[PDB]
């Protein structure tokens, strides 16, 4: 039995999201995708800080080679933020590229570096809905030439990403599809192909929607279940295998990242935003951050964006 601990020091988030563990500094970064804020937590020293901007944000990833610089999303722009990690505002903002300059009602959502340091991220309608709503999103990667490439389209809610330990597969979540997809990934050309469902929620009586995900060193996926009050562990060796379920007190679990000095603590974000048609009463929906220990696996440190 794992132990789930609420991290009291951190408070409650409207939509806590995009956790990233920087192993060199033993620091957890994450966002609130509605409150327009970035967050830094240093567990060993019990230090917490935040930063404010005036656009919607969805990820924050340290830039390789440049301490104090971070690649972030600002609505539809991918930008570099220079930040001292403690002041309430960045020192400077440099825009890299607007991925969808003429689609005014879209925003970036989940994003992550692949193991080579390429940023992958997807867009969605700002007013996307569950279970049905506008489907306007696409999946991109950003090349070290600051030019974007599109890999998938017709995405409702661009969400969790992960890659296999051998760089042969990519895993991807469009929350609106209520499944986890797998793709063949060609690291040489950064092309994906052969889209196939890996895990379908309806086949296993799993409530809610897949949101963020990460992979452990045994190659298993850990998937946050928004409106399922849980994280699930699924196999990548064989389709449609549910390995384990860990209940999280917050119903709107949003994402996951391994961290801690041995990479065997799982940090879990959630959302306190109370939605129309929730399966959960308001008193339950808080938006805390959790630490899960005793899972018996390790994960990997967060990869920096090379850019
Ligand atoms: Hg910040
Ligand atoms: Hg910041
Ligand atoms: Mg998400």
């Amino acid at each position: 039995g794992p132990v789930v601990e609420k991290i009291a020091e951190l408070g409650k988030y409207t939509v806590g999201e995009g956790p990233h563990w920087d192993h060199e500094t033993q620091t957890l970064y994450f966002v609130d995708t509605v409150e327009k804020t970035f967050h830094k937590y240093v567990p060993s020293q019990k230090k917490y800080t935040f930063c404010k901007v005036d656009k919607l944000v969805s990820f924050i990833i340290p830039l390789a080679g440049s301490p104090g610089r971070f690649v972030v999303s600002l609505e539809r722009e991918i930008a570099i933020l220079t930040w001292d990690g403690v002041s309430a505002a960045p020192t400077s903002i440099e825009a890299i590229v607007n991925v969808e300059p003429h689609i005014k009602n879209n925003r970036l959502n989940d994003g992550k570096a692949d193991p080579l340091g390429n940023l992958w991220t997807g867009t969605m309608a700002i007013d996307a809905g569950l279970p049905i709503g506008p489907v306007t999103g696409s999946l991109y990667h950003l090349g070290a030439d600051k030019k974007v490439k599109m890999h998938e389209s017709n995405i409702a809610i661009a969400n969790g990403l992960a890659w296999s330990n051998d760089l042969k597969k990519m895993y991807y979540i469009d929350s609106g599809k209520r499944r986890v997809d797998e793709y063949d990934y060609d690291a040489s050309t950064l092309s994906i192909s052969n889209q196939r469902p890996l895990f379908t929620f309806e086949k296993h009586e799993v409530p809610g929607y897949p949101d963020g995900q990460t992979i452990d060193e045994e190659g298993n996926l850990w998937v946050a279940v928004f409106q399922g009050q849980r994280i699930i562990k699924i196999s990548t060796q064989q389709p449609e295998v549910l390995l384990d379920t860990v209940k999280i007190p917050d119903p709107q679990v949003t994402s996951v990242a391994f961290g801690g000095p041995n990479l065997d603590e799982l940090y879990v974000t959630s959302a306190g935003l109370q939605l129309d048609d929730s399966s959960f009463d308001k008193s339950l929906v808080n938006g805390h951050v959790y630490r899960v220990t005793g899972l018996g696996v390790k994960g990997f440190a967060g990869v920096k964006v090379k850019l």
